[PDB]
């Protein structure tokens, strides 16, 4: 116990079913600073997305082994991280009200890390690494169940925008070999380097639920740009349509039918995607919005989003749009903004794929609604 051979047998969280409908899960973490005599580390918080009154892990005394044991639904899937910290003044008061939590986690997350023993760990969105946890009854995810390595790899270029005054990476991936539908994916870096979307796109076209398509993944660059360009920015989409699509056409030709062009985003990208179809239905007729930030730009839920306001004012219309609209239950405020947007899209409820899902504000949940959405929106291609 604590020995190197004891650790070599450990490759991530272990679980065993307690009910038919509950699992017991245990996490391990090996302290790199040894036992309590030499180690700077007093607490190790486990921060589960969707789930997280807070508990640290527990040191078996005289070893480098920190351990923790919880319970998660047999159908539960989400990501987590560790936060080993030198300070145990945070989260010492027996039960915090909310303010203390926001504040507490605010100071800790900087130190967040993935689980070094868990293979399924990536560099994620909010500035720390996370790891992946899936439980046995977890709802199937199209294509992720079956990575089939791609035949030809995706093309990484550098789009130099004259309009935006920046450059960014773009990835061009073609499934199908000789009018391919186009799909623009925002947060491109992520679906390209964090959770390579390729082997998934290959498998699903291979087993013929995705048509041979062309995919363009656009770098968000950084948080400031993403915070300026994704949320309701006309210039971004004009640059895309004028400079990027044309540049892509030379590399990988796609159809110009709107009813088979897709824009797919999450959070700010979800907002962005809807904004793309609302304003340019002649170019983007397919909208896949997951966990879309329809509160923007108002923190609180006090005011409706700009985009919602703008529908209410009939300043914009959602004519000629098939849209997939997805939001989790474990993300309370986004769900309310999304069902509020749904209600305001009463007129075209016919051409909307409404999906209230199990999951959270989680790249591990989104990835399966991403694939399902593509399938839902391109199904008319198999008439």
């Amino acid at each position: 116990v604590g020995s190197e051979s004891w650790w070599q047998s450990k490759h991530g969280p272990e679980w065993q079913r307690l009910n038919d409908e509950m699992f017991e899960v245990t996490f391990w973490w090996r302290d790199p600073q040894g036992s309590e005599e030499y180690s700077t580390i007093k607490r190790v918080w486990v921060y589960i997305t969707g789930v997280t009154q807070p508990q640290s892990m527990q040191r078996i005394a005289g070893t480098d082994v920190w351990q923790w044991t919880t319970q998660l639904n047999a159908n539960w899937r989400g990501s987590y991280c560790f936060i080993p910290t030198e300070r145990d003044d945070i989260f010492s008061a027996p039960s915090p009200d909310r303010l203390e939590l926001r504040e507490g986690w605010r100071k800790l997350l900087p130190q967040a890390i993935a689980d070094p023993l868990n293979p399924q760990s990536w560099k994620g969105g909010l500035g720390h690494a996370v790891s992946a946890l899936e439980m046995p009854q977890a709802p199937l995810q199209p294509g992720w169940d079956c990575p089939q390595a791609p035949e030809i790899p995706a093309k990484e270029i550098i789009w130099k925008s004259e309009r935006l005054k920046n450059s960014r990476r773009v990835w061009i991936f073609t499934t199908g070999d000789v009018e391919r539908p186009l799909a623009v994916l925002l947060d491109g870096e992520f679906w390209a380097q964090s959770m390579p979307v390729w082997p998934v796109l290959t498998s699903l076209t291979h087993r013929q639920q995705l048509p041979p398509a062309v995919y363009v993944l656009i770098d968000a660059i950084d948080t400031t740009h993403r915070a300026h360009e994704l949320p309701c920015n006309a210039d971004f989409w004009l640059a895309v349509q004028q400079e990027l699509l044309p540049l892509v056409k030379v590399i990988a030709p796609f159809s110009d039918r709107a009813d088979r062009t897709v824009v797919a985003g999450q959070s700010f990208g979800g907002l962005s995607a809807l904004y793309a179809g609302l304003h340019w239905p002649e170019r983007f007729g397919c909208v896949l919005s997951q966990s879309g930030s329809y509160w923007w730009p108002h923190r609180g839920g006090q005011q409706e989003g700009v985009l919602l306001e703008k529908l209410k004012a009939g300043e914009v219309s959602a004519e000629g749009l098939r849209i997939v609209l997805e939001a989790g239950i474990r993300e309370p405020m986004i769900m309310r903004a999304n069902q509020a947007l749904y209600a305001q899209l009463h007129p075209i409820k016919e051409s909307i794929f409404w999906r209230q899902v199990d999951g959270g504000h989680d790249a591990l949940c989104w990835r399966g609604g991403l694939m399902q959405g593509l399938i839902d929106l391109w199904q008319p291609l198999f008439h």
